[PDB]
């Protein structure tokens, strides 16, 4: 409690010296109330116009267009201590985990260099971030915060509140955050080949192929359970078994990162806007409150020691969960040792998100571990048994499923996929506004590049990416304002792109030929692609496609007498 967050509050109660109120009227019962001062402020999606003119017939899809319109009664809940057992479990695949992470990686310090180059390559006292980064004041504000965190007490890092919660801090708290715990992220602690769970910078091209990997284990069905509001249910048993990362670290890093988990992580302060509009400070210990990429690395750690330890239940590696016998330590120990490795291979886990297919359907019915670590499940009974996938191909993972496709020369793609009305929906909304005709063109021309390459076998996807490609002057370079491997953020030609990420640097194609034409890569079948939602089919699609070059004609005429490529007779329909 206060002896740790008392000088942050102490800090804003006097910025605030002619406002400070013990309201009575305050909505909290979970969240600790300290105080309320005076404030008054809030963005919403703004459309992308040069996406929505290439594609007209979705102008009457509601699933489209109302994406592009307009429970906070969930972070005032409490997850309940788990059982003696249950925190012996955690404790132990915890430790084993760090060890195993940490078999092949040095934990090592992130430097301002790093973090200077990042926010100038794009990932109130200033403006912008941009120029704090070169205003040497700001970084002896650091330097202060900093020797206070060597002291273990902190003043300035705060958290801003605002199934999506994001709680930014002023720049200062997120270079110490980086400084103590970016190696997780900027070293690939969660990659593949490191963690063997992780997909960390794998890339949509990779996630089916790693699916179709996992398949081929012999085991049961193919599990994908997703946990309701999993930042809320980070329990402070959680929060301490993340911070035995430091105990892999040294000399000054070590306590640099101490400093954040007890400090920021494992106490909080928030300030939160309440229209009635003042800001409430309020604390608690749990839940999940870092910045958005520690947040990924940290959930995906305490999500797999989670599915570890369901395995476990299903296979009766441990018999009840209120107490640990020492035998049952002893049995949990060595069979980390014995099959640990092989088990994470079995799954694939992206922070919240996890595939498992477990050694049998046993892990189906096994819910007491997984349920009192409070990752209880969406959308099913607490204690119903999970419903399994029989096919890979059907399995939910990162928003998407994959298909598996032959090309005309027998090579085999495994293909990334979702309804084709959430991808056109997403490529028509445009984040923050003051954007130019320019800045809205080259924001368009990423989505029809990333379409290019990753949902080429979508046949509307194709030919609006191609429009969109048409339309936008040939030189111009693809934007974006929140930065997953992103392959088409550049200039280069798509079809070599293309060549590069689905064949040369493909490794489950051991056939290196290039493809030489678009027309060499296939699509979907027809009933498969209106499956997952093509208009292939309909008279408002089939005028849109034959009437292309004028949509087309429309949008250059928009942005005036600039250098264009028609990329349309790609497509053999248009090859004249
Ligand atoms: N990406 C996150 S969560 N933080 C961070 C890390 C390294 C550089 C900048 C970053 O902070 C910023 F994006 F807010 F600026
Ligand atoms: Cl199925
Ligand atoms: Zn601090
Ligand atoms: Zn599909």
């Amino acid at each position: 409690n206060l002896d740790i967050i008392g000088k942050r509050i102490e800090k804003i109660k006097q910025e605030h010296e002619t406002s400070w109120h013990y309201d009575q009227d305050h909505p909290y019962k979970t969240w600790a109330y300290h105080g309320s001062y005076e404030t008054k402020q809030t963005a919403s999606s703004m459309v992308n116009g040069v996406v929505r003119l290439l594609t007209k017939p979705w102008d009457i899809i509601p699933m489209v267009t109302q994406m592009a319109m307009t429970f906070k009664e969930k972070v005032d809940t409490r997850t309940q201590e788990p059982k003696e057992g249950t925190k012996k479990l955690m404790k132990i695949t915890a430790e084993w985990l760090w060890k195993e992470l940490g078999k092949k990686k040095t934990p090592r310090m992130c430097t301002r260099e790093e973090f200077t180059r990042k926010v100038r390559s794009n990932a109130n006292k200033w403006k912008s971030a941009r120029e704090a980064v070169e205003d040497s004041g700001f970084w002896e504000l650091v330097d202060k915060e900093r020797n206070l965190h060597l002291e273990g007490k902190c003043e300035t890092c705060v958290y801003n509140m605002m199934s999506r919660a994001i709680w930014y801090m002023w720049l200062g708290a997120r270079f110490l955050e980086f400084e103590a715990l970016g190696f997780l992220n900027e070293d690939h602690w969660f990659s593949r080949e490191n963690s063997l769970s992780g997909v960390e910078g794998e890339g949509l091209h990779k996630l089916g192929y790693i699916l179709r990997d996992v398949s081929k284990k012999e085991g049961g069905a193919m599990y994908a359970d997703d946990t309701a509001g999993w930042d809320t249910r980070i329990t402070l048993e959680d929060l301490k078994n993340e911070e035995m990362v430091t105990n892999h670290m040294e000399g000054e890093h070590k306590k640099l990162a101490e400093a954040i988990f007890k400090l920021t992580y494992q106490n909080k302060v928030v300030r939160v806007q309440r229209p009635t509009t003042v800001m409430d400070i309020i604390s608690r210990r749990d839940q999940r409150g870092s910045g958005q990429v520690v947040t990924y690395g940290l959930n995906t750690f305490t999500n797999m020691e989670a599915q570890l330890i369901r395995q476990m239940e299903g296979e009766g590696v441990f018999k009840s969960i209120q107490h640990l016998t020492v035998t049952e330590e002893i049995a949990v120990k060595n069979w980390l040792v014995r099959v640990g490795r092989e088990r994470l291979s079995r799954m694939a886990i992206s922070g919240d998100d996890c595939v498992v297919k477990p050694l049998d359907d046993r892990f189906a019915s096994a819910l007491t571990a997984l349920n009192d670590m409070g990752k209880v499940r969406k959308d099913i009974q607490q204690w119903e048994p999970s419903r399994g996938w029989n096919d890979w191909t059907q399995v939910p993972f990162c928003s998407h499923h994959f298909h598996e496709l032959i090309m005309k020369d027998g090579r085999v793609l495994v293909v990334p996929c979702r309804n084709q009305d959430e991808l056109i929906g997403r490529a028509r909304i445009s984040q923050g506004a003051g954007w130019s005709l320019r800045e809205t063109a080259c924001l368009g021309k990423s989505y029809a590049q990333m379409w290019s390459l990753m949902y080429f076998h979508r046949r509307d996807l194709r030919l609006a990416a191609n429009a969109i490609c048409s339309a936008v002057p040939s030189h111009w370079v693809p934007t974006s304002r929140t930065t997953a491997t992103h392959e088409w953020m550049t200039t280069e030609d798509m079809l070599t792109v293309w060549n590069r990420v689905w064949i040369q640097e493909n490794p489950w194609m051991e056939d290196k030929t290039p493809v030489e034409s678009w027309e060499e890569i296939p699509y979907l079948g027809k009933r498969e692609d209106q499956w997952c939602g093509s208009l292939i089919g309909l008279t408002s699609r089939a005028t849109w496609a034959k009437n292309i070059q004028t949509a087309i004609n429309q949008v250059r005429s928009l942005i005036g007498n600039e250098e264009y490529t028609d990329y349309m007779p790609s497509m053999k329909r248009f090859r004249r």
